[PDB]
């Protein structure tokens, strides 16, 4: 939820509706909204890194849990 977000420091890169560092969390949400299993994809995303999607500036990994990144990943999802 926004809290899990803020307690793995997603906040500092990320807000729900504008882009800071990476892209606003509900463009992520809507960007995804018809990819299978997208939550699966997302996940791995927040743990493995990312680049290239939407700029030059990349995403470091994060270092959560599986259960903190799947949730991370399906509250995301939701902010459409
Ligand atoms: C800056 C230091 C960041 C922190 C901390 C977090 N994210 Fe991030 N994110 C950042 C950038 C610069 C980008 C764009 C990367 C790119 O490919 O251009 C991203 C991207 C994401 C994504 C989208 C991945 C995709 O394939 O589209 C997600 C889902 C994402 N970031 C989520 C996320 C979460 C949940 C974080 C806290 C654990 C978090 N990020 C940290 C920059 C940064």
């Amino acid at each position: 939820d926004a809290d899990l977000a803020k307690k793995n420091n997603c906040i500092a890169c990320h807000q729900v509706e504008t882009k800071v560092v990476g892209p606003a969390l509900k463009d992520i949400a809507a960007k995804y909204a018809d990819k299978d299993d997208a939550a699966t994809y997302l996940a791995g995303k927040i743990k493995g890194g990312s680049s290239g999607v939407w700029g030059q500036i990349p995403m470091p990994p994060v270092n959560v849990s599986d259960a903190d990144a799947k949730a991370l990943a399906d509250w995301i999802l939701t902010l459409k």
